[PDB]
């Protein structure tokens, strides 16, 4: 399941993972409410093959800027350690499903 990152462990976490989900949230966000547990089914359905983590952009501001994100939530794919799909704004697990198979 969904594990935490910080502006600390973020680099090494990407790159020890070749496929991470990373959901830029905050606890006063409501649409970042909505997709906490569709993102919790997509790590089981990809457990394996994809790591699913969370960044609480209150408490990492630096990383929150790091990737511009100034909109929640907003969910970022990365394989290898390189970003390669943006998900803005809460959504269906389908759009998801299909960005991460899309890298496999």
């Amino acid at each position: 399941k969904p594990i935490e990152v910080t502006d600390q462990n973020f680099d090494e976490t990407l790159g020890q993972h070749p496929l991470v989900l990373v959901d830029f949230w905050a606890e006063w966000c409501a649409p970042c409410r909505m997709i906490a547990p569709i993102l919790e089914e997509i790590a089981k359905e990809y457990e394996g093959k994809l790591l699913v983590a969370k960044l609480d952009v209150d408490e990492n501001p630096k990383t929150a800027m790091r990737y511009r994100v100034m909109s929640i939530p907003t969910v970022i794919l990365f394989k290898d350690g390189q970003p390669v799909e943006v998900l803005v704004g809460a959504q269906p697990k389908r759009n998801y499903q299909a960005k991460i198979e899309k890298h496999l």
